[PDB]
């Protein structure tokens, strides 16, 4: 939720992965 984004392979403009967005997808949150 929040302002998190699901990106395939690797999150764009963000190195704060929150967890896996399923298979071959990364879910990152710009929190900390």
């Amino acid at each position: 939720g929040l302002l998190c984004y699901c990106r395939k392979g690797h999150c764009k403009r963000g190195g704060r992965v929150r967890g896996t967005c399923g298979i071959r997808f990364l879910y990152c949150c710009p929190r900390r």
